[PDB]
């Protein structure tokens, strides 16, 4: 069982999804468009302030408290949720856990307010994201950094309120290259299958320009305290992943009592009955899986292994409650006004981000010696 | 072995579908623009035509050389192959099975030759597709049809080159009435926006008093919908193929795709996690390909194909639908962008599973066919 | 993180598994001869006793401890474990949740003490295990019940320790025969596909006699009493099925650091490597899942969704694993001296017993409404 | 439609499978006893000459109508199936393949008519099945081979009817040396508690200071296991009929269990829960049968079969699999029951995912096949 503090904020940010998000959802979906209004308003909650002390403008939380969110918010519009989790997990956490007094002063309190974004530039064309791999490179001059390379799918790093983006350089540690930077150009978002709504942009950079108190971290440290923040991103993209699954059985469900076939709603066919009740089982697992993960990092124990499980798992939960979802709504499946084909076109991505299924199964063989 | 006559077939779609077809798929389907140039030349080289008499424009062939040509179309581009499936199956079909002589000579021509498109509008919003649940009625007035009423997800309905929209009515009589496009009652609503079929033409239709002449009823006043009953079996051995080549485009693209794409120095061919994804896509689109060339050999021979069809598009569209899940994985990143042909099929397939009868459909048939 | 007094009993259960029971498994199972020694020993480490007060003679703990000690011996051999899961919840909670005093106390002590096993004789040949299908009769004359039947697969009641078992009987209640009563007949065992150290057996009834005071609660409400206790037994299998699955992950791990192929241990193919991997996370979300389930009980919340959920589940990491597991060791896979092998052909029964897989997606599928 | 000659032998088997394999498919398995009386009427039948020319005693066949008869063995009881099975292919195949004149002459005969049968010896303990793993040594000595070492797992080895065993044995230089049963430094060790196949007999082979003539070499000294890695595929066209008439029997005693057993007042085959998982059952059967069917096809028409036949065998397994464990949840209870068909079905499949090339060996060759 849940206690207080946590019940009450899943109730709000479910009475959150259902009144707000949802009602916008397909409009943004369709357009393109992102939620501008709906990202206030967790500002507003202090959802992006949520796993950060009071001291640096957040909420006094903890991780598992965002995770609850994320699964609310899963449940209707991934776009919102991943936005979210990404400006948490990817814009403010690696100054938060690795920015001086002034970096953490200067650039939190907008990002844990929800009033800007930030995102995170690892990714590169052509590149494996290896440490080996990353062609972009920074040249110090005096007291400012001389930035030179490009990034792919970046998350959060062309709103109207994006204010920075750290991004791996080899010289390789994080940078903090803020938005306006002349050499620091935006590109085109890109045709998604899904994520509509969620910001996403190639990134180049022709001899940018950025303070030299923009260093995240230590000369050389960046990309290894990347890693050790990794796991936490696994916990609540299993919570996203986790409210998609759920989405799914309660539209099903709800689509199941609506829609007739033969006299009877199709939910009296034990062939739907069935698949929307393994989906429910699906969706419960991969609940009980995530919350076991965080209980473990709230502890303070290791945690890696129960969250790359917990995000794997998860993320076939979302996928396979998206494509029976879809069958349960027949024809309405493949028709983008309504949520779980969405979540169908969306999920995709859940299996691929967060450490790819191949590379949660590699962590999990390591840790027992294969 | 193949005989001569569907190997050359097989490889002139193919050339056609990798030289005409796929340099556009993207453009396609990120406008949602119907490929008219491609059905125009889909059309010439006959494909329209293929299971059709040459008394009435055809090409003297059968269903098995159409879905030969569909499953080398599926590789590629799902709207294009789909245009073509729906345009025989659902345009010219009903018209070559059961209207009469003026009907075929009026309306086939052009639609066997690919200058028209026609569709069937049988699907309404709220209904079970069952004849039970028809509620558009036609009505017969003097010597005009007058029918009220709307279908729903029709496509090929609202083409430059739609020349008509046959449709199921209550008359609970059900018949099949020929409605020409342009007729004063027949408003042909905005597209959709789908998960998926982008460039192809999907409609709701609405009839607010439309009159008609009544030569244009199709078959019996009363047994339209028993007569689509009765054909549906080709249709699904024809979406089994292009289910089939769907399948194995996410094969193609993924071995190039594996070849190329590095990672710790290696390409990512080389482990056996994207290696044995790869080989096992490889195994359910060979399976897939058997199971729908039975099915056709047995309808080619006159026999019995029913059960066979059903099975052929069950696997198939399974085939499709967990090839581009696993296509889109050794894509990484790249998968879950349209410009990918194996990003497009992992939209596009879910509807396989959902059309020319769901699978839960298809398990009913089998199981009756077993005394369940 | 678990507390001390269950991590006591986890790792001394645990312990248990590999020095006493492992390795007379192979032995029991090619004899198909019941493991006395083993089950002397379980009583009295008091395993019988878990879920029991001290007061009937038990040791004062819960269902959940019982289930941390069916985890941990379904690593190992389900026969051993079973027998363990069917004498608690099958033989002694009918008499310890519905017996008087003088019932309680006359037959549960031995139970709970592991000197004695007891039976539930609830399905029938030919009958679909209803209310409506129980074609066994049963007529009070006096002071004795009369009763005359027929019934299949029943655990625990031929055994040279066997003391009752429990059956139903359409007059429908529950009725305590002792073994030994000349009316009932003990037929000889089964050739199962697995459990083969498992006792089972089908009963026949010719005019038994048994004493008025045999009657388990009140008349009629014995099936009623039945099913408001199935709930835990599910998550007691669950964690059953659950040992199975991580014991197939144990060995597939130790197997696989051995067995080279082409100069390397067959691990470091990522082929085995993965499927290990994918084989632990099943393991463990199947642990959330009935952790989740005992949880809720251990509070008093409602837990059946939970321990259907989980059932199932676990039920199908077990099944999945051993598949994977004999493909891991090849050749051997298929050899009953080996642990994973005896597993594959155990673990079917694990599908349909405790209410089969179709029964809990009707149950999940009714908690939604459909 | 199959043509007369094999739908003839097929027909035939089925009867014999019906009449004769199943009544006693249950006493040999609780037994683990050896079916001579089975054997014998199978090689009276020719089924164990069935691909072999007359000259040599076989039936002039081909490997197909034998592929038909396994499939037909396989529905009813796997250890008479793969005793057929291991016989040709491990038993007379490599003497008819790579033997001279007077080897098969000698040794052909009995086997061809099932008068006695023959195995291979390859796997050893503790290696990997490759040459390099060979350990047994067998040492030229004068006019005798000396032979050293020990075989594990093998088929047929130790019969009252097993007249010899063909071995792998390092001369790495492997070649392939015929040893008599009854050699004196031959000795044949008690049979395995296996998981399934409990009727087919199998043994741990051990030699120590083995002498037989020099003779008994089969094929080129150093050529014995590159030749055994060129006929393999026709084993795995066997194993897939045989996997796939597995998959067909759990079906079909499904169907007839689903249609008797009741559950609240309705045969259990009224849900769909349990039609439908038939139905699915009923798909994976055909869609193999018709995978092995393309891959005899092509070897048939002498063209490439190695990767078709790799499909068909790792699909088929795979059905074979799928369909026990739905058998035994239609059955109930009773699916746990070795006296049901598909109770021993479940138990005996888990071997076809692993022996004529286990799954991940299938994967493999179907990947290079595709250039990784
Ligand atoms: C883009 C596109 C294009 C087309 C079409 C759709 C789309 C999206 N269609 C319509 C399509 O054929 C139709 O939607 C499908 O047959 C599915 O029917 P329903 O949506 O009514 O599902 P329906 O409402 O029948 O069923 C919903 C779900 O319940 C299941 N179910 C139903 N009855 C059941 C039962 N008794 N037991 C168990 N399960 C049961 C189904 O299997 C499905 O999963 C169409 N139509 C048309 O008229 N002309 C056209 O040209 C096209 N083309
Ligand atoms: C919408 C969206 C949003 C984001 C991102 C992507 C997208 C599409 N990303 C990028 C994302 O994290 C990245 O694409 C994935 O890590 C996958 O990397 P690749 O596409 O290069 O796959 P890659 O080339 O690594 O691999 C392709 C396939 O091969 C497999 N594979 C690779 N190596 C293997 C091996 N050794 N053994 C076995 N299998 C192996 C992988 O598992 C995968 O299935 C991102 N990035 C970023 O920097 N910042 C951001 O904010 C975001 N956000
Ligand atoms: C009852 C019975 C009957 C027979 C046989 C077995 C049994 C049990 N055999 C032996 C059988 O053919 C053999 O056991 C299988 O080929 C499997 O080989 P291993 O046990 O050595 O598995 P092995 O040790 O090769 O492999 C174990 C596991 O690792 C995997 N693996 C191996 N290498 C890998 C790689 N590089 N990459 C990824 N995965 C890899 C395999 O796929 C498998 O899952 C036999 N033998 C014989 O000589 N004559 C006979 O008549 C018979 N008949
Ligand atoms: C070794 C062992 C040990 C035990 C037991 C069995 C075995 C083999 N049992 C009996 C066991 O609990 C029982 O066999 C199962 O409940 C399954 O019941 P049936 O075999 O009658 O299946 P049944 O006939 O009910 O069903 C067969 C199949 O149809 C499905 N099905 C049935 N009705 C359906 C419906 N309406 N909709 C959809 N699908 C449906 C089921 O899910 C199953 O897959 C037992 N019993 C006992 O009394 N005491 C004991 O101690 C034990 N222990």
């Amino acid at each position: 069982t849940l206690p207080k503090e946590y019940q009450d904020l899943r109730d709000t940010v479910a009475d959150f999804a259902r009144s707000v998000v949802a009602p916008v959802s397909a409009k943004h979906d369709e357009e393109h468009s992102f939620p501008y209004e709906v990202v206030a308003k967790m500002g507003e909650m202090g959802l992006f302030g949520l796993p950060f002390p009071e001291e640096y403008g957040g909420m006094g939380g903890d991780y598992f408290a965002l995770a609850l969110a994320l699964e609310e918010l899963g449940k209707v519009d991934q776009s919102v949720a991943i936005t979210l989790e990404a400006g948490v997990g990817l814009g403010a956490m690696p100054i938060y856990r690795f920015g001086n007094e002034e970096q953490k002063s200067k650039w939190l309190p907008d990002l844990l307010a929800g009033r800007a974004l930030a995102g995170f530039g690892l990714t590169e064309p052509g590149a494996g994201s290896d440490a080996g791999s990353t062609r972009t490179t920074a040249r110090l001059d005096g007291g400012e950094w001389v930035v030179n390379g490009s990034k792919q799918f970046i998350t959060n790093s062309g709103t109207d309120i994006t204010s920075l983006v750290t991004i791996t350089a080899v010289t390789i540690s994080t940078i903090i290259v803020p938005s306006g930077t002349p050499g620091f150009i935006v590109e085109p978002v890109y045709n998604k299958v899904g994520w509509n709504a969620s910001d996403t942009h190639p990134l180049s950079f022709d001899d940018a320009r950025v303070p030299e108190e923009n260093l995240l971290g230590i000369r050389g440290k960046g990309y290894a305290n990347f890693l050790s923040i990794l796991d936490e991103g696994r916990i609540a993209i299993a919570a996203l992943a986790t409210g998609v699954a759920q989405g799914c059985v309660d539209e099903s469900v709800k689509y199941a009592k609506e829609r007739q076939s033969f006299g009877q709603p199709i939910g009296s066919y034990q062939a739907i009955s069935f698949k929307i009740a393994r989906m429910e089982a699906r969706a419960h697992v991969a609940r009980t899986a995530y919350y076991e993960a965080a209980a473990k990092m709230l502890a303070g124990k290791p945690f890696k292994k129960e969250a790359a499980i917990a995000k794997m798992i998860s993320s076939e939960a979302a996928m396979d409650n998206a494509r029976d979802a879809t069958q349960v709504h027949g024809g309405y499946g493949f028709m983008n006004e309504y949520p779980v084909a969405r979540h169908y076109r969306d999920s995709k991505i859940l299996e691929i981000g967060e450490g790819t299924t191949e590379v949660q199964l590699m962590l999990i063989a390591r840790s027992l010696g294969l």
